[PDB]
């Protein structure tokens, strides 16, 4: 099994118990990581981050530490969205540049691969998302018959939702292009929502009150339609998250479904009303009243007018056992740096979420 942990750029600008780097990483925790996110400037990539030349140092440190240990850089994101692919993708000329400047900075830099996360391609981009990927997939072949060390790594982060899978992937040639999914399955509730009710952000299973299309909305029935549309199950790397999604309780109904008047209350760290990281998570918890949901396999819990779905190391080890059940690549965590890494927060030791997942998928 893979266990394939995106970190981020911006986390570095968090108070403690926030506050990362690369170098809170520990070379053993996951098979690969994930660096978010690169940019585009004139065709080319580029990294923006203060800390850009230390991530190189730390890249290399790690790498030294734990040979085995693959290390990807991404480009893409919500934020990034499709406009930041234009103009690179808009000609053969523009991407070929581009494809060009990632395969020297790739290798110049010590990477192992390039995670492409265009969120999300949808009807308008599905052909130019299509065509970056197959000829990206190429040139990393081109670039490995010449060259005499591995061939560079191809993933994407792609959609959990049914119909944004159907409007933005030819699943097939991904299949084939793709060393393997790194499957956005989170988010599936949220208080972007309308009507504007509480809803878990990545339950594993449908919600009693699920039926037709709300019936997608849910990790087990994402996995199976990307096997269904032609992904190989091993090629499909199971994303799980770190954070939750909060919302403010506009009555006294504090179940699934309850109004919402809106986000919750932002996390003092994180800053950003709708989610928590899992370590504000756990300063939440204390007073909280906690449901595991039966039906979901997964908990919220309620303080006050608050409301918080999350992932907690139950769901970790149920995730896994799921996992591994439909033969899967193995799990993605979104994102290293919102467990607690320094494990001064939840009183569970250092990354008590991605170790969960790390001692159940390594448990026989
Ligand atoms: C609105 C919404 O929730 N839409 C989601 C979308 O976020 C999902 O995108 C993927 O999953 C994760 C989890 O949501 C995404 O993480 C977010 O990424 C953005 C950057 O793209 C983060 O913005 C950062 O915000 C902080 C906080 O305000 C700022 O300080 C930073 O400057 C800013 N970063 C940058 C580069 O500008 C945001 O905080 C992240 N949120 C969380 C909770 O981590 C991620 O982009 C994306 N993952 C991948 C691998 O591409 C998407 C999944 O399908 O669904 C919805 O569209």
């Amino acid at each position: 099994y893979k266990l394939v942990c995106y970190f981020t750029n911006w986390s570095q600008d968090r108070q403690e118990p926030g506050k990362f780097t690369p170098e809170n990483i520990d070379p053993f925790l996951c098979s690969h990581l994930i660096y978010s996110f690169a940019s585009i400037e004139n065709n080319k990539v580029i990294i923006k981050d203060k800390s850009e030349v230390m991530l190189y140092q730390t890249i290399n440190s790690l790498k030294t530490k734990n040979p085995k240990l693959k290390i990807l850089l991404s480009i893409g994101g919500y934020l990034f969205g499709s406009k930041g692919f234009h103009p690179m993708v808009d000609s053969s000329t523009s991407r070929l540049e581009f494809i060009n400047s990632i395969i020297l900075f790739l290798r110049n830099h010590n990477f192992d691969g390039l995670d492409v996360s265009w969120i999300y391609p949808d009807q308008k981009e599905n052909t130019h998302f299509t065509v970056l990927i197959h000829e990206l997939a190429e040139a990393f072949q081109k670039d490995f018959t010449k060259s005499t060390k591995e061939r560079l790594l191809l993933t994407v982060g792609v959609s959990a939702g049914r119909q944004m899978i159907d409007n933005s992937y030819q699943v097939e040639k991904l299949a084939k292009d793709l060393d393997f999914i790194n499957l956005l399955s989170f988010d599936f509730h949220g208080s972007w929502e309308k009507p504007l009710i509480t809803g878990h952000n990545s339950p594993l299973s449908k919600g009693w009150q699920d039926r037709g299309p709300s019936s997608y909305y849910n990790v087990e029935y994402a996995v199976g339609y990307w096997i269904h549309k032609g992904m190989p199950s091993e090629k499909v790397v199971m994303g799980i998250p770190t954070y939750g999604h909060s919302f403010t309780l506009a009555s006294a109904e504090t179940t699934v479904g309850a109004p919402a008047s809106g986000p919750g209350a932002a996390g003092p760290i994180t800053e950003s009303s709708g989610f928590l990281a899992y370590y504000e998570i756990c300063q939440f918890l204390k007073g909280a009243k906690i449901t595991w949901l039966q039906d979901q396999q997964v908990p919220y819990a309620v303080k006050g007018n608050q409301w918080v779905g999350y992932d907690d190391v139950k769901s970790m080890e149920t995730k896994v056992q799921f996992l591994k059940n439909l033969n899967l690549g193995g799990a993605m965590i979104w994102s290293i740096d919102m467990d607690d890494f320094t494990g001064k927060s939840c009183n569970q030791g250092p990354y008590p979420l991605v170790q969960a997942v790390k001692r159940s998928l390594g448990s026989l």
